[PDB]
């Protein structure tokens, strides 16, 4: 009903509802997760999963509360215990927002030699962060599913590695699984992760509001934490140490950037890495044929297909149209369709449409296992590729501040030469916002301007260049633009 | 240090906190779980996980949350957030003790036609149950992993089956992935869940303190959650009728219940089923021998293990003798150790101890995937089949209340006619806890004796049996005993 170019918002919460991936609770903030999301979840985290336990990191489960002693050592944010039943604790507990200050003091007990480190933990749990503000389902809720990594190393230098392999497997993670384009790059000093030394990010864009997000997150800790807590090692020579420290985390919210990445006017888009239906089968069931054996060709196919390590449905349901069964599952994003009536049968072939283009292919049963897997990687790598040029056509280079606001209200980013002045960055979000409200009052939420990362892939810096705020030497090329 | 049948409370701390699975928390009732427990945690997870995906039962997640008018449609046990930061909210929110009143809502929203049946909906959390006694890492704690399922169909009869086969996974869980023997059975009207019509239940025994211990449980709630919460379908006739629901859950508790059963004086025993490490590898590294070539040759096998799927270690730490490597091993419960020294290489044979019996054994390395195969197959089977003597050599057939008390003083259970009426289970409690504590002055942690279930398999009942408590007519053999 609403067109994704239109109203977004209202696009966006019916193709989550209408699939049935999402349903509204009576506490604000919070979503429940049904199968046909949940189902994309377990998916990335198998894959996230089986490639940091090639790393060497174990799994592992700490606990839901920490009291006020550990975790005073975002405040608003914190939801707070103060009682069981109607009867007062002694003191308060709070639920994690994160999970630092329940693990780091376990940490500095189990260090104790050079011989412990590397330590790679890992858990997969949900936090609370309790904001007032306007939730958005996937992308800001007040309480969602992630996992939180933490490591200690001997070194400086261990530590920043991981620290880039974990941001490796994140965009591994969005492109490679979701089919979404993402951006590495360091934070700002301003938008870093306080904590820590340096905060590294990938982030995605959305075009129909312009917003860049930030997508997963992986901090080099350095010692900081370790200072904090007293974790140290001992070295051979038998002299104290303190750890370098990394941690990194990725939310339900990667399900919401491929979710408006992908999707179109009739719905939900599934890249066919993460559906959990691949293939749906559709028979055709006039009442004047023979059914039965319709419906047997099509059990038939199934076990071809999944022989293949293909995911197959059939829908064979007698009390719905083939029109009915279209829709149905266009909505839910599943990426092929195959539909098989007399005449196909008569043929010893099968009809497949892709819910991408709508291109219709006529295949032999014979050649259906490896085209179907041959569209498959088809149709993942092309929602990517669009997904790219999206973004690349979405990031305006510039040189100087009259070009931002044209920018920002064209719904971009800005990549911009930057002096890295961690002043400069707050005049320009409050500049920024200020000729953002002006705008809308002359047109008839938030719209200041942020950065959003310093990029790895730096273009490159003309000899001289000025900042495009301030005047001063430039240092780096900076992405900047209007933020979730 | 500890003897398991010394102090066997101090027994189960250190097998577990040796052996690295536990962690304290300064919070009581709650233990950080190491990944040494984690990865069984996973195993059993996923063995259920691909079980009940078989039945077409879906994973979701559901909020922690609850608002206070929806759960209050125990109450000292549920935890309440009151305040964000120190602003307090408008309404207290409960955290989820279990999550019948957060998903049943929703149901009734899902649940509109015969059609839409059976739901079948399972989820993987935590939930909070605040008790002031005494915490026990796995069996009682405040916070405990587990999932819970629930299923909503149109006949009684459909919902009863589920129940059924529910259980009969539980029974798999514990005796083919844990080793643990069970018990089926039915709970007596006063110890079944109250908002159900029926709960059946696996129960297993800790000989050490003669205390039997519920190990999961699987409910035919019927409709009484269905006219709670008004969720009704409509038959194909129209005519609007009431869903007959079932829910069933299992935690972390299994681990505590599989440490105590297999564990002996050394420490842990695992069963190889759910082991993460199944074989540990120790090279014999003399200063005066080809070192490289032993390493190679340990390299080899864990190769050809693990292409039979046999999970395996090096441990080729220099600085620590082969001598604290067994021991090390023995005390997290590896079920097998391989040793390979120049002696085995020359003579093409490995060395391998089994960590139940301690029987070691010379294989050949052509023989050597399958014997380990047949080696971890018999070490599951004979820690089964001696749990299970232990379990029947615990229970003792009675048909009077004069052999209660030498039974339960014998640390035992009792199989006994019973005539099923509630208020006999209730003067049975207090008649045992008051001859309990008696015989606790007479010597120099509750005593009291209560149903733990009436057992699916039934002994003969000669007619004309009476009662054991009341002398009234009996109806069904029940099995009773002090309980966690
Ligand atoms: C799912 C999710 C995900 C994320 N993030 C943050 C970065 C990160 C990445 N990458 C992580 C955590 C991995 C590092 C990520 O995924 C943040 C939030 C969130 O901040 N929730 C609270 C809340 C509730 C709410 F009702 C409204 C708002 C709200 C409305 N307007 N504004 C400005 C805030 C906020 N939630
Ligand atoms: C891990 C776990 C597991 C279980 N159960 C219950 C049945 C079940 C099974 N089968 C479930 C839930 C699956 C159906 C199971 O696993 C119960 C508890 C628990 O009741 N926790 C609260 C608590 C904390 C605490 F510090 C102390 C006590 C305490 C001390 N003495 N007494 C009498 C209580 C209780 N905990
Ligand atoms: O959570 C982090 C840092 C990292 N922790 C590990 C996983 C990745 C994650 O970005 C930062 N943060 C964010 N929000 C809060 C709200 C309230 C209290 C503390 C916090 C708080 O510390
Ligand atoms: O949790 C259950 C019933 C089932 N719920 C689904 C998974 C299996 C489980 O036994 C019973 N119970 C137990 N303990 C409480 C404590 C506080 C509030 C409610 C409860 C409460 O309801």
């Amino acid at each position: 009903t609403a067109k994704k170019d239109e109203n977004f918002s209202e696009w966006y919460t019916q193709a989550i509802v209408r699939s049935e991936m999402i349903e509204y609770y009576d506490i604000s903030g919070c979503y429940i997760m049904r199968p046909w999301a949940f189902h994309i979840w377990e998916k990335v985290q198998r894959f996230f999963d089986d490639e940091i336990k090639k790393m060497g990191v174990e799994n592992s489960y700490f606990p839901m509360f920490v009291s006020r002693h550990k975790l005073e050592k975002f405040s608003p944010e914190v939801a707070w215990v103060t009682h069981y039943g109607d009867s007062p604790l002694p003191e308060k507990i709070a639920i994690r927002p994160t999970s630092e200050t329940i693990m780091y003091p376990a940490y500095a007990k189990w260090i104790r030699s050079h011989r412990d480190l590397p330590l790679k933990l890992n858990q997969w749990c949900s936090v609370v962060r309790w904001e007032f503000k306007q939730p958005t389902p996937f992308l800001r809720t007040r309480e969602f599913l992630w996992q939180e990594g933490h490591t200690a190393h001997a070194t400086e230098e261990e530590a920043w590695e991981l620290v880039l392999d974990i941001l490796e497997l994140y965009r591994r993670w969005y492109e490679e699984c979701l089919a979404v384009p993402v951006i590495k790059g360091e934070k700002s000093e301003g938008e870093k992760f306080a904590g820590g030394k340096k905060t590294t990010t990938v982030e995605a864009f959305i075009p129909e509001n312009g917003r860049g997000i930030q997508a997963a997150t992986s901090h080099l800790l350095g010692t900081n934490f370790a200072k904090m807590f007293e974790i140290e090692f001992e070295d051979e020579e038998g002299h104290k140490r303190l750890v370098h420290q990394t941690s990194w985390g990725c939310t339900t919210r990667s399900l919401g950037v491929m979710i408006m990445t992908h999707g179109d006017d009739k719905g939900l888009v599934i890249p066919p890495r993460v559906a959990s239906v691949q293939v749906v089968i559709i028979p055709i069931l006039f009442k004047d044929e023979n059914t039965g054996e319709i419906l047997g060709k099509c059990r038939e196919l199934k076990t071809m297909l999944e022989k293949a390590d293909i995911r197959v449905r059939i829908d064979d349901r007698s009390n719905y149209t083939p029109g009915w069964k279209y829709n149905h599952w266009e909505v839910k994003g599943v990426p092929l369709r195959l539909e098989l009536g007399p005449k196909d049968l008569a043929k010893g072939t099968a009809r497949v449409v892709r819910r991408d283009t709508g291109e219709a292919y006529q295949i032999s049963w014979a050649d259906l296992a490896p085209k179907l897997l041959e569209l498959m990687e088809g149709i993942q790598r092309s929602l990517f590729e669009k997904a790219k040029a999206r973004l690349h056509e979405g990031i305006e280079k510039i040189s100087t501040f009259d070009e931002v606001m044209p920018a920002l209200n064209r719904k971009h980013l800005v990549l911009a030469p930057w002096c890295e002045d961690p002043e400069s960055e707050e005049q320009i979000k409050k500049e920024t916002q200020k000729l953002s409200e002006i705008q809308a009052i002359e047109a008839g939420m938030t719209g200041a301007m942020k950065t959003l990362c310093i990029p790895f892939d730096q273009p490159p810096m003309p000899e001289g260049t000025k900042c495009f705020y301030t005047g001063k030497p430039a240092k780096r090329w900076t992405l900047w633009g209007r933020s979730y």
